RNA sequence: GUGAGCCCGGGUCGAACGGCCUCUAGUGCAGAUCUUGGUGGUAGUAGCAAAUACUUCAAUGAGAACUUGAAGGACCGAAGUG
């Protein structure tokens, strides 16, 4: 029912991620955490994420990670030729208010 | 053949060698913490932990943590990592 195509917001809540975290390692197991759940969320092995979401995840150093942040995952077509996945998924850093209070909204299309 | 050994078959191989009587010796190895060379178990084991720290995209390429460009985050902190 779903299309092959699709974008999707979500919450990502990187403080339950990354509870007890080792300080020099916080922002990397961030990174890992936002490929995991767009994996998760998508079915994509094949995540891309976004320059200005990792500037985004190292805005405060390397273990001042935001508590919450907000995601557009878009799940797009591999168009090259040989390629091992059919499908992959970009993810973005969403320019909002305020990430809390926030449900998962489909982004239309046009 | 008591024995040290001797002989034959099969396989491999490629240019010399053996029996008998005498002559001759640098003539017979398990040891010498030997000598030289080669090879095991240990064992895919002990570790590969000082010098704060790495991350994203793109390109190159058979292959990219430790190549390059950009984007970030840090360190040396002028008795410097200049």
């Amino acid at each position: 029912a779903i299309a092959d195509v699709v974008a999707r917001e979500y919450t990502i809540h990187l403080h339950k991620r990354l509870h007890g975290v080792t300080f020099k390692k916080r922002a990397p197991r961030a990174i890992k955490e936002i490929k995991k759940f767009a994996q998760k969320a998508m079915g994509t092995s094949d995540v891309r994420l976004d320059p200005q979401l990792n500037k985004k995840v190292w805005e405060q150093g390397i273990k001042g990670v935001p508590f919450r942040i907000r995601v557009r995952i878009s799940r797009r077509r591999n168009d090259e030729e040989g390629a091992k996945e059919k499908l992959y998924s970009y993810v973005q850093a969403v320019n909002v208010k305020n990430p809390k209070g926030l449900l998962t909204s489909v982004v239309e299309e046009e």
